[PDB]
């Protein structure tokens, strides 16, 4: 059959028949830059054999059930750096490169960490020091760490279904492909809270990470990701990264594509504290900082979204609750990247576990499928004890 | 020789040496989407050949003379589904894919027919129901039928060589490649007449068919054309369709490319009332409605352009006069698609004739070349009697 | 080896690791059109190898030292049409196509010359005769010759580093890829000096050569260059030329890529007075007018930039002083094209010498390295006497 690839403008409203083919062919739809691999590839050898089962409603389900019910296109579970489980669906295979959506927020964050290690960014510096086009804007004075914590205080209307929202204006900037358009949008925004006091999920603010990384390194973010990680630990396959315009700027908040085992290798890099062959790519304590759960902080689990989301926020990572509030099997400081339509990159340092889930849910957010994904993941964590 | 391909901005002004090469290489100039063929092809067996000859001035002319005088790059005459004539010129061959200009208006309209047959669009419904971008403009309340009949009554200046004309504006929006630029222009236009009362040929109004089709099916129009026609009856070759923007929206009013016999197959589809292998693709009575001649209607042949044009208008088809006013050998309810610089798709149901003409006239409109084409086609209809 | 290619917006600010790869891969960064070669290639036979040496400070330097000191990617010296010196650096070889920056202004000027020979342009005619969208602008009444001499009198701010300059707006128009955007900028500019009295280096005015060439020939400028010179002389390889937009208009002031020996062939065309195989392409006396040094002219050597620059101007060519103020070895009427970061095309008719220099200086203009380039070229001239 011919590939069913949607219009560029319809990415967030494709019919189910068009999602898998578009999600794995984003380079046919948007401008992109190649994230090059190297010549050495980090091995992912076979590991513990598991057949995880979980209970929901009153019924028991295995892996094929999970994948059928949630329209899952890929599942990878790494234990101790070794493949415990690897499945493909929806026509995907080991060579498929699938798009990240907001999962790439956590990759950008980790690269900011690499830039901190090199001295090229500092958490404490104001964003306008690196990005002079923000001079005079509400972002002037906001720090890099405040951007990482979605706590700039700049007013941001994220609702996609409001034609007037900032997220829709940013998506139209992308579709227009005029370089610097998102930055100009961000520079127009008024301030609403004191900086550092208020969580507002902003896809534009997350994009600012990509802008900062380019400004600090003076090379394309895709090449920095390659030199710091993709070619250094050794991913198996090139990736690629959606840009704002041709040969332009990577979208910091969305649009990275990679093989399933390469998403897993990135997770394994984070699980291993950023160390590749004895050299520290990430600052000492970076992963602890980026996934920190502090009871008094306004980012703590339970405290976001009027109190009815369970997960907190770190440096562009969602943080699982700890202690009495923990979700079953996800205690000990688990954290994750997520993207709409059911993309997950789950890291459990206590258990040395990395999980990657690729999905094509009909709708961008579905609470029952998120909760099912966590039940399935917790059953895998339980079976790997 | 390497191909002589014009700048994208110059499509309506190319010098004669750049016209044939550009018209068969439009995918090297503009963004395009592929119209996929199937694996079965509807045959076009050879019939009894014809060598029609006709008189102009005091001179008699064959097909070769006609081809030379009108700078014809292709002519195809089908008689009851069989090839009575097939000639190529200007360096074209059987595999050449030549652009349609406004001939695609009639393809889009027929796809609207297919959507009516599937219950996805209705002639009496307003266009802004399907196209929210039109709500609050002078198109609000205009019905799908009135769009097909170029009778919205919205003020539209079609003249090309005036820089500030609406047609030039819409071409500028295509050349900018911003998704939705054409719809934004259309939404900015004032009402001039009550709708359903006055014919105004508008290339933007005709594009609305493309936008309506995607809004009702939620798949690219190229893919709807493929599933409904191009892969169902089986064209011999892929087509392609010019877009407003990279991976964007098909131009409903211009810019489809296909081989000469695939244009013939589409004419045959219409001639055969939109049935393929016993399946109805078009509503019963669609072709009749779409080529309607009613003396009372403002659309009747002889009323358009305040009497100075012999042809009337249907559902984006031009209608030939019937009765006493018939042009020689074109009685019985013949109708046609046409495009500037000499493109024709002529359908004579009485005679069971489909004819395709590809030309590269130096100017977009030459009355004398139009008249000579009707004289040649009439000679061909006569020869096939 | 994956090339280190910058963001399109960063061309004038790349870090050194990114300059050589980007300069030879501009077709991966901007829209381009191919400049096609022909079927025959004009040979550049081997001559007597020279090993020029010159003294800077108190030190002897040869070709290798020149090259390592000024980060030179290529050097070609032709004497009487024969290769006296040919060296590649920075990873380049005989098939590299390296970008020209402003060197192409002199190519555009020479094509205007070709159009004057064919009668399609005239030096004393106003540019708004050929570009009607400049009627009513500061260019109204400005002649073709005045544009050639950078002497339109239109007010123009070249400052790259000022974000509001006209050069920045031009480059923004380019990045936004909207057809005709540069001409729109040009038509917005106010009058400053009476036309043909003062020299103001204007990248936009130089781009105007390209717009004029297309208006007067009605074919893409790349194809005109091909038919007049590239395919006729016999270049060795295709070139290509940066555009304003995909399949759009060539940038008249920047962005041509060619192999080293093909730049040499173009210089040799100029040196042979614009005749190829007995077919005169440039008007008699064109090279004379285009490189004129006339002490009473506002363009004479020593008059530009309040007398702070040794070189005068001609038809988009820089002219070396003659007489008592001649640079050593550079007397007799030498002239050159130059481009930022160290690109030179030097033509010395008296000595029958053509020199091409390709460099990747860290900064656009470094006076020190320019002076050293002229001392090295002078040493070549001496060695070639
Ligand atoms: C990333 O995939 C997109 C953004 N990510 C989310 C998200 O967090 O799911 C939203 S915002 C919206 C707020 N309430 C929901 C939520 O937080 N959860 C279900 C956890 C989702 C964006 C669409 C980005 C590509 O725009
Ligand atoms: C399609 O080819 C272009 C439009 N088609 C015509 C046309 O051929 O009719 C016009 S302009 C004007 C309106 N009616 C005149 C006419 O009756 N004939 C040529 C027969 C010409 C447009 C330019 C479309 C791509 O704009
Ligand atoms: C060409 O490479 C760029 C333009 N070229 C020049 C140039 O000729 O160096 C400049 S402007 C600058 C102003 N005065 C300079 C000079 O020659 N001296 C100070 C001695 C020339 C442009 C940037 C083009 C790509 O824009
Ligand atoms: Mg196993
Ligand atoms: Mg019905
Ligand atoms: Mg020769
Ligand atoms: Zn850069
Ligand atoms: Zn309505
Ligand atoms: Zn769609
Ligand atoms: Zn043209």
């Amino acid at each position: 059959e011919n590939p069913r690839i949607g219009r560029a403008a319809d990415l967030y409203e494709l019919i189910p028949e068009y999602q898998p083919d578009t999600y794995r062919n984003m380079d046919k739809v948007y401008p992109t830059r190649v994230i090059h691999k190297g010549t050495k590839v980090r091995p992912l050898p076979a590991g513990v054999a598991i057949a995880p089962r979980y209970r929901i409603g009153g019924e028991e389900y295995g892996v094929d059930d999970f994948m059928r019910r949630n329209r899952v296109g890929g599942v990878l579970v790494l234990k101790d750096g070794k493949v415990a489980l690897e499945r493909y669906g929806l026509g995907n295979d080991e060579r498929t490169r699938w798009t990240s959506f907001s999962v790439v927020k956590s990759i950008s964050s980790t690269l900011v960490g690499a830039a901190v290690q090199q001295g090229l960014l500092a958490l404490d510096q104001p964003v306008d020091k690196y990005l002079p086009s923000l001079a005079g804007s509400a972002y002037q004075g906001v720090t890099v760490e405040q951007v990482l914590q979605m706590s700039s205080g700049v007013r941001w209307n994220e609702t996609y279904r409001d034609p007037k929202s900032d997220r829709r204006q940013m998506f139209d900037a992308q579709l227009a492909e005029r370089p610097g358009g998102i930055l100009r949008l961000l520079a127009s925004l008024p301030r609403q809270y004191p900086s550092g006091t208020h969580f507002t999920y902003s896809t534009g603010e997350s994009h600012l990470q990509s802008e900062l990384l380019h400004a600090a390194t003076r090379i394309p973010v895709s090449d920095y990701l390659s030199e710091r990680i993709w070619a250094r630990m050794g991913m198996e396959s090139d990736g690629f990264w959606q840009l704002e315009s041709p040969a332009g700027q990577e979208i910091g908040s969305s649009g990275l594509s990679a093989t399933l085992r390469d998403y897993g290798r990135f997770g394994q890099f984070v699980l291993e504290d950023g160390v590749i062959d004895g050299e520290r790519i990430l600052p000492e304590g970076w992963v602890d900082r980026a996934s920190r759960v502090e009871a008094s902080s306004h980012l703590a689990p339970g405290k976001l979204y009027d109190g009815e989301y369970a997960l907190g926020y770190g440096y562009q990572w969602w943080t699982f609750p700890v202690g009495a509030k923990a979700l079953p099997e996800h205690d000990g400081g688990a954290f994750e990247a997520q993207g709409i339509f059911g993309q997950y990159l789950y890291i459990n340092r206590k258990e040395k576990i990395v999980a990657v889930v690729w999905s094509a849910w009909p709708k961008p957010e579905m609470d029952d499928r998120e909760e099912e994904t966590y039940a399935f993941l917790g059953a895998a964590v339980k079976a790997l004890r």
